[PDB]
């Protein structure tokens, strides 16, 4: 892919974060805390899962960013509608306004309904996410493996502004404490 020149500077929006997340001062890193992080509740916060949105909203054009997933056992990454449900249980699917991939229990899967098996030969330490709003495209690239394609959602019905989407995952095992990091341009 030659998508790097659509690079955008993504920062995390503290106000959307699950109350157990810790977002770094520079708003470029997020990790699961050991407890509630002493913030007030609000209608923006994801209640049931360790999720947070980027601050940026996209309604046109081509956008690209990269995320470091080094040493994590579980995570979800991609984009979602600004209007996604925040409270209670829900599945990550395009019908619910999410275009995502994830790692769970040693397998990679795309957030279709039902979910799709990914075929990755080189476990990625960094993921590239490309959105073409007009084309209706969300693509994922394996930066560790020379930028190889992971998955393309096409014919996407965004149906509103999009936000970068993150899930640091649970840490029940004690092996998933590591942060998600937005990598420099
Ligand atoms: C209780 C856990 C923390 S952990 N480390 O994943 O066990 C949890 C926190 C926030 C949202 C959902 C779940």
């Amino acid at each position: 892919h030659h998508h790097h020149h659509h690079m955008v500077h993504i920062t995390l929006d503290r106000n959307t974060a699950n109350s157990w997340l810790i977002i770094s001062k520079d708003r470029r890193q997020v990790r699961m805390g050991d407890t509630h992080q002493n913030v007030s509740d609000n209608k923006e916060r994801f209640s049931n899962y360790p999720m947070v949105l980027g601050a940026q909203r996209f309604s046109s054009g081509k956008m690209y960013w990269e995320v470091d997933v080094t040493q994590k056992e579980a995570w979800d990454l991609g984009v979602c509608r600004d209007s996604v449900q925040r409270k209670g249980q829900f599945s990550l699917s395009p019908e619910n306004g999410f275009w995502t991939i994830w790692l769970w229990q040693d397998s990679y899967e795309a957030g279709t309904s039902p979910q799709t098996t990914l075929h990755i030969q080189v476990p990625p330490c960094q993921i590239g996410i490309f959105v073409d709003y007009e084309a209706g495209v969300v693509s994922f690239y394996n930066i560790t493996d020379h930028g190889s394609l992971i998955y393309t959602f096409s014919e996407c019905v965004f149906a509103g502004p999009l936000r970068p989407f993150f899930n640091v995952g649970f840490n029940y095992s004690g092996g998933n404490a590591a942060p998600l990091k937005l990598c420099p341009l």
